[PDB]
């Protein structure tokens, strides 16, 4: 009657009161409504769904039905007219290191992940879905404009499935359709660890009772780990390359393997657990296999938070920081931490940040290798160019000393994303990242522009001047009346992305303001955020506050001359140093005084 929950599916809590330790589901984080901030529950509408029928169908699903009088343009068209552009001169960010597009990719998956509806299995719809284009239930598939080159070549649609929810699949959903958060909204490195019990526990040396994290029994880095293989059939770091035959790599977050410099992140990320357990096992030889999991999992945890909140927030969201995330004053029980479906599109101006090449260099930072850059597309869903080139050192060397791009009104979306974009199943190099983008916030019932402007205290545009006026572009504001007529239509996405970039930071006021309300509510919502009174021990915040990304290059692989601030950008040797003057973690605190 009153709708109390909508969640058959997932009923399973025990919460252990006294416990020291976040769960892998991140339940029983709030204690008053313990199912809040936990993976597979639907993420939070900060507004209600605007779906054509007010319910589930996405806004461009029907034909003859208008937002506001007016037809939504196609995905593809925008992506096009807008979004696309051919000059890869002059789009690197002066001032910031390609890491920093790469942590926002590596903080993104920790947050949130909203999967395609799972359905076609032991069905052809997954792929009648991809050949004859026949918008199906969750087969939602996005139509080439008739002057695209893409009609000439690959089809007249790229596929695509909608997004799950809850209450499942088949029948009419509870209410409107809320889509699915399948990892948990705490910054608690569960892209490191897993979401669910299952991974958790796979992903685990319980052989050794040392509490260690799995590693790669196959190949090694210099005497140093690589992830475990996913060894589930088909694999698309398989299908790649079929000579190599390496398949994509286990780690708690299923994307691991999407591009080859997260697949690197990811590496690190897992080392300086193990790093970690081996560490504390000198120091507390009498702790059990899973004291030493849990205990290096807190401290890995509290790193993310670290530099996601002093060093990345800070460089993305420069003036308006301070505005949304005022500093920490503790624990409130009464924040909503669970992640918000918008956000899932706000973080997505990282698809902007993106450039088309990736290189390897050597320790003089010199092209490694004959072909030491590489065009971005042929590293989706590459692994082998890890494990049979080079290993992890030579990319992590290209995070640092080359540049993420820069964000451009008139250079948004690179090629390598826009129209060569590999996703498993579909064969091709072939999709588009931007028009995937704008068919998702429609699948995803997402409010447009102005709705987002007035909840955000900003103004909404109803002309062309308007617009104009607002972007501070002409000819933008121009191309995007003409493809959605009002400002009321344009996709959030878009629109956000749109906005030319505050002060000190890299995105627009919009999406400054909603991160911004994110990333406070997700840090105030958190009973273990690292510096919440009585999660650590005042030895040990003073510690944690030393961590570096710095450090976390020079303790898991052989580079020993690395940045100051890794998110700069750097160029050797005049902006690097030693590792020998780069503070290290220091593990003392976490010694047990027993007697
Ligand atoms: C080469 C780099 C990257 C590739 C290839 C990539 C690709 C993708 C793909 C295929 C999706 C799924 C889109 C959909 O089905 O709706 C996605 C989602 C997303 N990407 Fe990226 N991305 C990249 C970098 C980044 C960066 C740098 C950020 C953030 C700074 C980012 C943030 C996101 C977010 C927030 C989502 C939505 C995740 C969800 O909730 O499901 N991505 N990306
Ligand atoms: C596949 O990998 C082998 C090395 O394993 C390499 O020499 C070859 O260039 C690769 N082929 C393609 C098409 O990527
Ligand atoms: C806790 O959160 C609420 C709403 O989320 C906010 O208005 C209030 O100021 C906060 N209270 C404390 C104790 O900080
Ligand atoms: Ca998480």
């Amino acid at each position: 009657s009153w709708e109390v929950g909508c969640g058959a599916p997932v009923p399973l809590v025990k919460c252990d009161e006294n416990s020291p330790y976040r769960t892998i589901t991140g339940d029983c984080n709030n204690r008053r409504s313990p199912a809040l901030g936990a993976a597979n529950r639907a993420l939070a509408r900060w507004l209600p769904a605007e779906y054509e029928d007010g319910l589930a169908v996405p806004f461009g699903w029907t034909q003859r039905k208008t937002r506001n009088g007016f037809r939504v343009p196609l995905a593809r068209e925008v992506s096009n007219k807008i979004v696309g552009y051919l000059d890869e001169e002059g789009v690197l960010d002066q001032n910031r290191s390609l890491l920093f597009m790469q942590w926002g990719q590596i903080v993104d998956h920790d947050l949130d992940f909203a999967p395609e509806t799972e359905l076609g299995s032991s069905e052809h719809s997954k792929v009648q879905c991809e050949e004859y284009c026949i918008q199906g239930d969750n087969c939602f598939p996005i139509m080439f404009p008739k002057n695209d080159p893409k009609l000439k070549t690959q089809g007249k649609c790229m596929p695509f499935f909608r997004a799950g929810f809850v209450c499942p699949t088949p029948p009419y959903q509870s209410l409107a359709r809320d889509q699915i958060n399948s990892v948990t909204s705490f910054l608690d490195a569960s892209l490191v660890y897993g979401s669910e019990p299952s991974l958790a526990s796979r992903l685990r040396n319980l052989s050794s009772p040392l509490g260690l994290m799995a590693v790669n029994q196959e190949a090694w880095d210099h005497g140093l780990a690589y992830p475990p293989f996913n060894n589930m059939k088909p694999s698309p770091c398989e299908f790649i390359n079929t000579t190599a035959r390496v398949p994509c790599f286990q780690a708690g977050d299923s994307r691991a393997s999407e591009q080859i410099l997260l697949a690197t992140v990811h590496t690190l990320l897992l080392r300086e657990h193990n790093r970690l357990a081996r560490e504390l096992k000198r120091l507390n030889p009498h702790w059990d296999g899973e004291k030493l999991y849990q205990e290096a999992r807190k401290i890995l945890g509290a790193f993310i938070q670290i530099i996601t909140f002093r060093d990345y927030l800070p460089i993305v969201l420069g003036s308006e920081m301070q505005k949304w995330i005022p500093r920490y004053q503790g624990y409130n029980n009464s924040v909503d931490p669970r992640i918000s479906n918008v956000f899932t599109f706000a973080f997505r101006f990282g698809h902007m940040e993106v450039p088309s090449t990736v290189s390897r260099l050597d320790e003089n930072y010199q092209p490694r290798g004959p072909e030491a850059e590489l065009p971005l597309h042929t590293l989706f869903f590459n692994t082998w160019r890890i494990i049979k080139d080079g290993g992890i050192d030579p990319l992590v060397r290209g995070l640092l000393a080359k540049k993420s791009k820069l964000m451009n009104q008139n250079k948004m979306v690179t090629s390598e994303l826009r129209n060569k974009l590999f996703q498993p199943t579909h064969k091709i190099h072939g999709f588009d990242l931007a028009a995937i983008n704008l068919q998702r916030c429609r699948d995803h019932g997402m409010p447009g522009y102005n709705s987002w402007r007035g909840f955000c205290g900003l103004s909404q545009p109803k002309t062309l001047k308007g617009l104009q006026a607002v972007l501070k572009n002409k000819i933008l504001a121009k191309k995007l009346l003409d493809l959605y007529k009002t400002p009321d239509n344009i996709d959030i996405w878009i629109g956000g992305n749109a906005e030319p970039m505050v002060e000190r930071g890299r995105v627009g006021p919009l999406l400054a303001c909603l991160l911004g309300r994110q990333f406070q509510q997700i840090r105030d919502g958190d009973r273990f955020w690292w510096e919440n009174p009585g999660v650590f021990t005042e030895k040990q915040r003073d510690s944690l506050q030393k961590v570096s990304f710095s450090r976390l290059i020079c303790d898991n692989t052989h580079i020993t001359k690395v940045p100051l601030h890794a998110f700069q950008a750097n160029n050797y040797p005049h902006d690097f140093v030693d590792c020998s003057a780069i503070d290290k973690l220091d593990l003392s605190p976490w010694a047990s005084r027993e007697n």
